């Protein structure tokens, strides 16, 4: 369906601002919901990106002049953190500031201090910049993966188009098997939102699924390949240390992280330290040339309520903080990945320890799921946890669909997950008293009170569901 | 569908215990989930009630000998609170204690002090007793209403059967229009769970929808009619005082409570104090003869995030506490109704004030909805709030379906609402570290880890959804 079909009475708009240092004109997307009865139109965030673009051609390379100008000026490092620490407000920073209705200097400050990141690989020229950080709107990530068999470019690109239509702020391409490189190229050239990956997945594919045949060298080659395409952030499980693995022996559900499992298998096979940890500095050198942000994985994530907040989980968290501070020494942007399965009373401890041990780097959670009892409904069990941990400061929420623990999500499942997570994210924005967040609730509630039905539906997260249910 | 179809590998069971004082044998329901691989069967709560019973005959009158014996002994008041304060452990108390795996004296103590209620009108002989209170499992209420046109007894009774099959602990019959008395009779004779009502709805129908023609007398007659049938609890909006009505003038969504609106209209028409407030003592006299519990309504509930925790809402809460203490002086069981629409940061204040101002009487919330932005998904927006406020001590959660704000729920909508609320309730049980609550999560997670797929599905809230999604 088209944008207009998904969001009746809404139009795509852009706010034009000038980047003072370069003279570059930025066109920052938003949506406008047109209302009745003398109400002013309501302006809202928009991640849906350019519409009706031929996937064989790809999106406009909107960042090209920004990247070209900085290259011509010359620079030792290419990261938003490097520029921020030099006192430079970049186009990306101004774009995010405009998008967030906040001051560009505030954005620069948050990025410089490591409390926000702008995942924006210089090779992802199609990207509409966005920011992740506790001082900003809570963001949502959706995961995609290519088809088991050969699919068309239209079919692959629709996965990003659909997730972002419903509000996904980032996506990750978690493809395995064949065609990883080719389909990721299709995604990046056609994605207006940041695209992350977990590079160890493709590295494992390069060695035919034999974890014991992994090593730094094939991982390094994989990082460069993905960076060259434009991947904006890498999940890297560098905190799964050899000595932490035995801490999982008494767990109910062991190591549930896919990347964590792979590293653990390699570590145990050789009794050697995690190669991503050992080569952390070399990873930073790669990231600095492209601006790939590092999402430090939580390979020792709890996979059951029983395992929540255990010794293994927090051992890794402590190391995530060390790795964070090391990355910042080289001006590499960082966020930290978090749980997982966590009952509600254990959520505050997670945020307290992360904020302290990781120097307020942005936190990126998978839920958490607040109970294990409802497979088929884990978008709900985890929306509860995501809203809670978002309220306490978590900056990015990885979605969970109704098919979690069960199977691959179809389009209905993906939409259900994104909607549930947009609810959690906005509920968290309200809880944080984020500026102007309540204006959205107020506009819909005013429409409800005044029986402006179409306006109520048009203002909601999913207008056609509301309208259909009413009919 | 049958119990077996809804819960494959589960059997309905009963734990037999003897009430020492009377010699009465109680058969307390539970379910048993039969597992594989040498796992012991897992025993869980069961509200589904007796299966395959002809609705034209009705359920067994299991409480008859209990009520008959107490009548023969003679008593001035018939409430569980009266008996508890006399030091008597009743069959109802022992039944609830067994059902909750807690001590009968503990149950008696909680009821005597007003911190738990056992809604159990002596005329509802079909009832399998249950308890509502912060020291017990968090409970869920589902609402039903009779058909707009003439429906069969099978069709009406299926509404209760369906809601309880998925875990509803109480129901309320909120029917309006024609046939209110007749269909409520069908429900009560065929309901194993407590049945509540909002008596002002039928009182309004008796005066042909003209609120100005209400008065104490027609309300009183309605209370007696409903009590005689066996209604276990009444929502009564006695805290909507005349002087509180102007406090709503600056609200965004005014008075959203149906009962509250009716009382407000009458109060404003005559400039006279709420007649349910004025006749509170007379209401208590009725309740004492049947054991009808009072659910003190929140007619000044906030209906939008904008109105949350405002002066009007808390003025009524203060009065709810006064009414609670007055009811206890006459040994009438009480719970208090709460919000509503409340953003997450405002939830703790709601619980703090209720616990203090209402002397820890059980709290009964409608959600709360944590954001207004997602009509069509208000089971999710409110599951977040319900889980949170449940974790802080709320004892009964009134469900919200995906059709909230939009239309009448079908069977799929009702199931979705009950499931979402069972998730919230159990998540709250975990957060409170309620004894043995985590054993359920652990059993499912162990099955997951060990690839015992059927066991995983059988242990879940909705086995056939999990199984189908996996397939
Ligand atoms: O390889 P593992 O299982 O750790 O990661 C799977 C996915 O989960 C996401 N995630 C987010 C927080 N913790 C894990 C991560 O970014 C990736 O999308
Ligand atoms: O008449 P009003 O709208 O107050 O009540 C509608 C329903 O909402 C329930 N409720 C629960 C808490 N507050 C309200 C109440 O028990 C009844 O089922
Ligand atoms: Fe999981
Ligand atoms: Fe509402």
């Amino acid at each position: 369906p088209s944008f207009e079909e998904c969001f009746p009475k809404s139009t795509k708009e852009h706010k034009e601002v000038v980047h003072e240092e370069s003279g570059h004109v930025l066109k920052v997307p938003f949506r406008r919901v047109h209302l009745s009865g003398g109400e002013p139109a309501f302006d809202n965030y928009d991640t849906s990106g350019p519409q009706n673009v031929n996937a064989h051609i790809g999106l406009a390379k909107l960042r090209k002049e920004w990247i070209d100008r900085r290259e011509k000026l010359g620079t030792p490092r290419y990261t938003q953190m490097y520029y921020a620490k030099q006192g430079i407000i970049t186009e990306e920073m101004l774009y995010c500031a405009t998008r967030e209705k906040l001051d560009p200097e505030f954005v620069r400050s948050e990025v410089a201090r490591g409390r926000a990141i702008i995942p924006s690989n210089k090779k992802h020229l199609e990207l509409e910049p966005m920011i992740v950080g506790r001082k900003f709107l809570v963001k949502v990530n959706a995961n995609i993966g290519n088809s088991a068999v050969a699919s068309s470019i239209e079919e692959e690109v629709y996965k990003v188009q659909w997730a972002t239509m419903w509000g996904a702020d980032t996506i990750m391409d978690l493809s395995t098997g064949r065609h990883i490189h080719e389909t990721r190229e299709w995604i990046l050239r056609n994605s207006a939102v940041p695209v992350g990956t977990v590079p160890i997945y493709q590295a494992l594919e390069k060695v035919d699924g034999i974890a014991e045949n992994l090593n730094w060298e094939v991982f390094r080659e994989t990082l460069i390949e993905q960076a060259e395409q434009g991947v904006d952030y890498f999940t890297i499980h560098a905190g799964v240390l050899l000595r932490y693995i035995p801490l999982t022996a008494k767990r109910l559900t062991g190591i549930v992280s896919r990347g964590g499992s792979i590293h653990a298998k390699w570590c145990l096979a050789y009794h050697k330290e995690n190669f991503a940890y050992e080569h952390w500095d070399d990873i930073l050198d790669i990231c600095n040339q492209y601006d790939v942000a590092l999402s430090i994985g939580d390979g020792l994530r709890p996979g059951s309520i029983y395992d929540a907040n255990d010794t293994a989980q927090f051992a890794e968290l402590l190391t995530q903080g060390e790795l964070t501070r090391r990355a910042w020494e080289k001006d590499v942007q960082v966020m930290n990945e978090g749980p997982g399965h966590v009952p509600m009373h254990k959520i505050p401890e997670n945020m307290q320890k992360q904020l302290e041990w990781c120097n307020e780097a942005p936190f990126y959670t998978l839920g958490p799921l607040t109970t294990d009892i409802a497979p088929g409904y884990d978008h709900i069990t985890s929306a509860i946890g995501a809203a809670n941990i978002g309220a306490l400061g978590t900056a990015l929420l990885c979605y969970v669909t109704p098919k979690e623990h069960l199977g691959l999500p179809n389009r209905d499942d993906v939409k259900a997950g994104v909607i549930a997570y947009k609810i959690a994210a906005h509920a968290a924005d309200l809880a944080k008293q984020h500026p102007h967040a309540q204006a959205w609730d107020d506009a819909l509630s005013k429409a409800r009170f005044e029986f402006r039905w179409m306006d109520q539906f048009a203002l909601s997260l999913d207008p056609m569901t509301a309208m259909s249910f009413h009919d």
